[PDB]
């Protein structure tokens, strides 16, 4: 129901880029480096979400704008927003939009008009060169290549949720406030999990090496691929939020993290995939 997964690509000959300063330990240096926006992974989960989403018997409860990809989602004066029906829907109560938008639901949406907001539930840190792959530099050339860190997190939970009133009274007893069917639930999960092969297939990309893990609650939160350090961090992570208590689900792809967290090796990210699909 909660997912988080970090680890590494491998870049080639070739995607909005940018300057932004990191450490780097062994010491403390501050290094200017390449940078990609998460909203890059963002932009592709939300491709093959609809894709995905379009298929199942609720396809239609999405924006018009989904359907063609286009994620204005809203507009600054915005009042209003039409259904892949053709249908109007009121941009005034987070409960109705997400009822009738999985996109909004999905992948958030802002209407500052009406005072509306919800955070995305599918979140991407920035994309960086790794720690270790800077110091091997000790220069462009080799960052157009070159091995970066990714982070994802995947808020599953709150689908059919609105995060402005997530739970509901009477008598005086509060109650989850789910406001589409369990069914249609079920279907914008899978789709936002179906999402993750083409959010991390290419289509710049390959995916070399990840961590993934499970749910049910903000759990515990991933180290960066970006570190040196990450598979052991995650490793202690893991290991501490077990002997707390914490139920998790693990996989890995090309990664050890060792002896002895009960993992999950998968051989692609279909695999994992396909594992996390269990619902």
């Amino acid at each position: 129901m909660y997912v988080r997964i970090s680890g590494r690509i491998r870049l080639n000959a070739h995607i909005t880029k940018t300057k932004v300063t990191v450490r780097t330990e062994n010491g403390w240096t501050v290094v200017e480096v390449p940078a990609i926006t998460g909203n890059m992974l963002k932009h592709w989960h939300f491709v093959g979400f609809v894709d995905y989403f379009k298929t199942t018997p609720y396809g239609v409860n999405l924006t018009e704008r989904a359907l063609r990809y286009n994620g204005t989602r809203f507009g600054q004066g915005e009042t209003t927003a039409t259904k892949a029906n053709g249908a109007t829907v009121q941009l005034n109560d987070e409960a109705t939009i997400i009822k009738e938008l999985a996109d909004a639901d999905v992948h958030g949406f802002l209407a500052p008009k009406t005072g509306r907001r919800r955070v995305s539930l599918v979140k991407a840190s920035f994309i960086l060169p790794t720690e270790d792959f800077i110091k091997e530099v000790e220069f462009s050339r080799e960052y157009a290549t070159g091995l970066y860190g990714f982070s994802i997190v995947l808020d599953l939970g709150l689908v059919g949720i609105p995060q402005g009133l997530p739970v509901k009274f009477e008598e005086n007893q509060p109650r989850p406030n789910i406001v589409i069917d369990p069914n249609e639930r079920k279907a914008r999960i899978e789709s936002a999990l179906k999402a993750l092969i083409p959010m991390l297939s290419g289509y710049v990309f390959k995916v070399e090496e990840l961590v993934a893990i499970a749910s049910e609650g903000p759990i515990p939160a991933l180290v960066h691929g970006f570190y040196e350090d990450y598979i052991e961090a995650n490793r202690s992570i893991i290991k501490n939020a077990r002997a707390l208590g914490f139920n998790i689900e693990v996989f890995t792809y090309n990664v050890d993290l060792g002896e002895d967290i009960e993992a999950t090796k998968v051989s692609s990210v279909e695999e994992l995939v396909a594992n996390l699909v269990k619902m």
